[PDB]
């Protein structure tokens, strides 16, 4: 396809273009460079398609390729690790005064009963892989003061959780915590996976 | 000088990124036309230049590697980190003691084992990421007897700076040593061998 060597174009001028502009780049590449600008710019035009546009698109079908790669030499895992919490953030002391825990999907969920009127947000360090959550390795729940008040944690000793086991646990603590007119916020890397 | 070879490696991993979209059987006339003559122009280019091209390929993945991740403009950034995992969570999150105590801060690292432990085969495990084909950050590494327990450990302290990979490789050493001193014997895990050694 046609359309479909054209996105793959774009985007990798695209990666060209941040190059040259790392201002590494000798004088003939950026002559190619300059000579495939005016070429897709009448390819765009040709085939009616917006270049900002076609740039994205070539971008998922690069990330496909790179992602789907099986060479030795230059595979990656691929799974990835999303860190919400520093390193001070997940090993902290904490206790609860009113303790409340409950295990579910092979996951422990924990809060503290007396907390009162927070706005908290949930953190989790957590791994991802094909645009979802992979595994749980720990979500803490903090008010605005930075104090834990909640923890959902993974029971290894047993089977594993999906991220459906994980969303279920979330809404089950979110819940308990705003029985106390607790005001329960999610962080952005949360919300997607 | 260097700009001409910065310059190529990408020009030959961008290539090869075109193959693999031709191989999909994705490209029309013009784009395999293309392909055709860049790689005939690429061949001359190493050859001259005096330059392998498995190797340079290899060298302008992370050239590309690093642009994907530097990308402001969300839509087109690609995050070029990796999680890799020798441990279970089991394993990761069990509690363990050491008999004979012996631990040491080598900023922003813990390296600890037990004393106790004497002609012994061991296996070094460990999760962490990696990027760029470097180490990037280690979450735990744990030091296995052949029946699964615990001797050994290098984590990360919370307080402080951030370690780097040399960091790392360093504290290992600085453990397979403590471990030999006690006569056992230890075996590095392949990724580790390949990305922390």
């Amino acid at each position: 396809n046609t359309v479909s060597s054209f996105q793959v174009d774009c985007f990798l001028w695209h990666v060209r273009k941040r190059f040259a502009d790392q201002e590494l780049g000798d004088a003939p590449f950026l002559d190619r460079l300059r000579a495939d600008q005016a070429s897709l710019r009448g390819r765009g035009s040709t085939l009616g398609l917006d270049i900002e546009t076609a740039t994205r698109a070539g971008k998922q079908i690069v990330e496909r390729i790179l992602e789907e790669e099986s060479d030795e030499a230059l595979k990656m895992p691929a799974s990835r690790y999303l860190t919400d919490m520093t390193l001070e953030e997940m090993s902290r002391d904490w206790f609860m005064l009113m303790p409340k825990q409950k295990v579910a999907g092979s996951l422990c969920i924990r809060m503290d009963q007396a907390i009162m009127d927070k706005n908290i947000i949930l953190k989790a360090n957590f791994s991802v892989i094909f645009d979802r959550l992979e595994t749980l390795i720990l979500l803490r729940a903090f008010t605005e003061e930075g104090a834990i008040v909640g923890e959902i944690s993974p029971l290894p000793s047993l089977p594993g959780h999906t991220d459906e086991d994980v969303k279920n646990a979330i809404g089950v603590l979110i819940g308990g915590l705003e029985w106390n007119d607790n005001t329960v916020r999610v962080s952005e890397t949360l919300q997607r996976f």
